[PDB]
């Protein structure tokens, strides 16, 4: 086979880049290791920046999101009994965030790609990338036992943290920056109405807790948990009791509980590689970077990498300006590092870190008191939470 | 002897509290371990908040400060080649800071106390504090071999970090919060004109550097130095070469160097005790807390503790409301912890910390890029730098 852009991975990154590119007339073939059902089983993210919302609109995949997505105008941070509201809309100059599940975004995109007849190969086994520095790079994969070859101009590695694309770059051309946190989040999806119309992040002596949602009758809750915890040690009931013990009484009292639809533990990590490209191969999303979920930036960074790779490729094809693609990593890294810094700070102030001395505990408490009580402090969280502006270029 | 308020220490804290109290009609006796000359030899601080300026005016000790003090409207932070200016006046809503040396403030105050005839006992040896919980606490000291007793109503411990007043509180009534940094500052006073009309804080791969001043022909420079450094290993010339190597070229080029009037190394520390009182004894300034010098908050916290202890005592005597003095530590601690947080952050972003991994280095660089390029980021530094409002009470 032959295509113009080969996309490895059919998660949100690959599908968005795929849709945008197709609508613009740049053929693209997506290769995905799992089946469609497997991909749709992943719960994941729930908070979308205005920027990602506008990108779904541009791919023309926003009908259901505009219908069912919920626009949030603020978030609440609870600490030491207090519950402070950050008016995102007011403090950001009118921007807001949208709650629409990643599973749903992935669904909308997959449906859109089918309807337009673009190519997607599922169960593409053993994908290998070749001649990344040549003028004619290519991908080989196995489909029902036989090895096939796809020739393309460029390759977009949208295959997540464990994807083959980042491992295909000679290790010596890359610089890795990583911090592993000593805790993870234990998450629970329940078919129950949410405890608040906005999200609640809670710093409690017992450990972090987060009250989120997917819609008016679907909730998502998280508790900080030690790295040794196994999910089978957490019955629905043990979870509910722990969530309640970490929330302020007036909130824990209104909480409608119920059996879990899904329960899973996800460790926290910060990861960035520089550069994010090598020859004809460009990494986007989780393939190039990981942020802890505290700032809801994962799916949002993937969107910005994609919006960026797309606009550069658009220039490369429609305008013949292929030299602009060298600017990908620089553009992307500026936004990435700021979101990494925001996620890191958020994680630092909301979580209970082990073996922490008295001074640092007081500093953490004072960080919250200052930032949540200063108009300038609130504006720094707010502008970062809704999402900093996407870069332009030319 | 007998007095109403016994003040231990004749540094800035003791003298300010002493002057304010005298002018209001509350007699006070100051006890100081060293001689006046010894006290006046200490170089120390140079940056005063508006709040401390107004306090010097209230003690009526501002003639020379208004004359010779310099009002700074901004500071500059240099990192990665760039030189960013934080317009303090604009971003703080019109507040500024004043550069007038601590030695000079101490001088002005000492002169004022002499002229008014208030009591100050120098070379007061072996000061001991007694009956702190009684109704009649007292201080004993040795003056030329003989032991004397001073009876008072209250005792203000303004004796610095190594003073006797904090050690007089039963250790079990106090909670200490401390962080020791793995570096100190090597400072140099030179009779040369300053390299800028405003201060310059510099983060350089080689370590922190600060360009400060005392007047139009007197400069003060600092370099971060390892905890093992001995001042005798730093000749004037070695210092100048190191300062230059840490500043941006256009600044290092304008630098007028010269022999040092004074050279000394001061380690960095964060220290807070809670509470700041015990019975009839109240701690103020360095006796109760230490901040690293990066945020210029030391002398400024001492001033606010003093402004607070004074207004409470004023109520106690002139209005009979002595129950208000129990509110001292709470009022003081609110302002103290925020300044501790600001000093800690400042130190964290401007200094080169040993054994630092790649991720943290990038986060530090990104902290600066974000805060110095966001209007909300700049406002958080600015409002904190000029000084957060003093609390009111009643
Ligand atoms: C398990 C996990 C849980 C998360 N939970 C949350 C959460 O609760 N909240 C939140 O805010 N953020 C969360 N995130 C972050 C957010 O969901 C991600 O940043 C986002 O999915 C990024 O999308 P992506 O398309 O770049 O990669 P992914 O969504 O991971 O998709 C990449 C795709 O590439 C495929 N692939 C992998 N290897 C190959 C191969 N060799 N060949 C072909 N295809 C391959 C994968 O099967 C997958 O379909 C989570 C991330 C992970 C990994
Ligand atoms: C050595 C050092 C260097 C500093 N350098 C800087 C600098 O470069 N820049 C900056 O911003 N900040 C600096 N600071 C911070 C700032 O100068 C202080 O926070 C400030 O001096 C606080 O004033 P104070 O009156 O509370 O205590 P101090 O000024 O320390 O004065 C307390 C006084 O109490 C006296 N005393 C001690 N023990 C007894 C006793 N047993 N009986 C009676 N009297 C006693 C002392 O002799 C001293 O006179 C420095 C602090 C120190 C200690």
């Amino acid at each position: 086979m032959k295509t113009q852009v080969a996309i490895i991975g059919a998660g949100p990154s690959g599908l968005l880049l795929g849709q945008l590119l197709h609508k613009a007339g740049i053929d693209n073939v997506i290769l995905e290791r799992q089946t469609p059902d497997y991909v749709l089983g992943r719960i994941r993210a729930g908070v979308l920046e205005q920027g990602m919302v506008d990108l779904l609109r541009e791919a023309g995949v926003d009908r259901r999101m505009a219908r069912d997505g919920l626009v949030h105008e603020g978030v609440e941070i609870a600490f030491a009994g207090q519950r402070r509201r950050i008016d995102l809309k007011r403090l950001s100059g009118g921007k807001t965030v949208t709650v629409y599940g990643q599973t749903e975004v992935t669904r909308d995109l997959m449906e859109a790609r089918e309807a337009c007849g673009a190519t997607t190969v599922y169960q593409a086994a053993e994908v290998r990338l070749h001649d990344l520095q040549g003028e004619r790079p290519y991908v080989t994969f196995e489909r029902d036992g036989e090895r096939l070859r796809l020739d393309c101009d460029y390759i977009a590695g949208c295959d997540g943290f464990h994807g083959i694309s980042r491992q295909s770059i000679p290790a010596e051309r890359l610089k890795v920056f990583e911090r592993v946190y000593p805790f993870g989040w234990l998450g629970l999806l329940a078919d129950t109405p949410p405890v608040s119309h906005e999200l609640i992040y809670a710093n409690h002596p017992r450990g972090f807790a987060l009250c989120s949602q997917r819609s008016a009758t679907r909730s998502r809750y998280f508790v900080q948990v030690p790295l040794s915890e196994k999910v089978e040690d957490w019955s629905d009931e043990r979870f509910w009791t722990e969530l309640k013990a970490r929330l302020p009484s007036e909130v824990a009292e209104k909480l409608v509980t119920g059996p879990s639809l899904e329960k899973s533990i996800a460790p926290l990590r910060s990861f960035v590689v520089e550069p994010m490209q090598h020859g004809r191969l460009f990494l986007a999303g989780d393939a190039a970077h990981i942020v802890p979920p505290t700032g809801a930036k994962g799916l949002n960074l993937a969107a910005s990498d994609v919006s960026t790779l797309y606009r550069l490729l658009l220039k490369a094809y429609r305008e013949g300006r292929g030299e602009l693609l060298e600017r990908y990593s620089a553009i992307c890294l500026r936004r990435i590092w700021k979101a990494e810094r925001f996620s890191w700070w958020m994680t630092s102030v909301l979580h209970r870190f082990p073996d922490t001395d008295a001074f640092s505990q007081r500093i953490q408490q004072t960080e919250l008191e200052y930032y949540l009580g200063s108009e300038a402090g609130l504006a720094t969280i707010a502008e970062n939470y809704v999402g900093l502006p996407y870069e332009e270029i030319e």
